[PDB]
């Protein structure tokens, strides 16, 4: 097969450790919004690799790739230390109680040390300023096991909060959520860009949301591109929007000016 692409770069474990080694693995930011208020909630942190002079490689170019290698659990602290980097100069500036979404694999979750990267990460830009969400996906799940649930509950009482990216309510997933008792269920980009187009889509979208009808819960729906969509989500009681709609990921430095200042 002979391809006329002179961009795709077969992705290597040894290209992605020099890209370690050389920072090219940076945090965009997009931000995280009130139901349809138009007030800043929070953002998300978003891997983007930036290979001179490839460009901008997004994630599914090579996420599988660190994570079958654990090369993930490095990038994941140098993205968290990156991130305090970018906001601890505007800490100041953020509204008070900004949350933050860090997408956290398995590997990483259950990594030595791992809590006490998003505990510096809190320290540095202030325990009673913002408010950590990590990120859990039932892409690629962690193994339910007491030392795993002591890690998830040990965050928990160190002032941090779980958002779920949510696919399914099947059970396993309620087995999952049994034993990872999340703050947030998060609606995949996926069903929200499917929900107003597709019936099967919007029924899902729906059980979802069932998911999170429970004290203490609340939901983001990420993806939102349209006002329709948005009006959507927030009438089903979606809490928090996130989407092309209002901002794509940028990156740090645009984030600070166009979100914070």
């Amino acid at each position: 097969y002979i391809n006329d692409n002179h961009y795709h770069h077969i992705v290597t474990p040894e290209a992605i450790s020099l890209a370690l080694e050389n920072h090219e693995f940076k945090p965009w930011i997009q931000p995280v919004f009130c139901a349809q208020t138009g007030v800043l909630t929070g953002c998300e942190v978003l891997v983007r690799w930036e290979h001179p002079q490839t460009g901008i490689i997004p994630p599914d170019q090579f996420i599988p790739l660190a994570e079958s290698s654990g090369l993930i659990v490095i990038m994941t602290r140098q993205l968290m230390k990156q991130t305090a980097d970018i906001l601890m100069p505007v800490k100041h500036l953020l509204p008070d109680n900004f949350h933050i979404g860090i997408n956290v694999s398995a590997g990483c979750f259950l990594a030595a040390g791992f809590e006490k990267e998003c505990l510096n990460l809190v320290n540095k830009l202030g325990n009673d300023k913002i408010k950590l969400v990590l990120e859990l996906t039932e892409r690629n799940p962690i193994p339910v096991t007491p030392e795993a649930r002591a890690i998830f509950d040990s965050l928990h009482q160190h002032n941090i909060t779980f958002a779920l990216d949510d696919f399914g309510t099947g059970y396993a997933t309620y087995r999952y959520l049994q034993a990872f008792p999340v703050d947030f269920i998060k609606i995949d980009k996926s069903f929200v860009q499917m929900a107003s187009v597709d019936e099967i889509s919007g029924h899902i979208v729906d059980n979802i949301v069932e998911l999170a009808r429970k004290p203490g819960l609340s939901i983001v729906a990420e993806g939102v591109e349209t006002q329709e969509q948005a009006d959507l989500m927030i009438g089903k009681g979606v809490h928090f929007l996130q989407g092309y709609l209002y901002s794509p990921p940028v990156p740090g430095n645009k984030f600070i000016s166009e979100w914070v200042m």
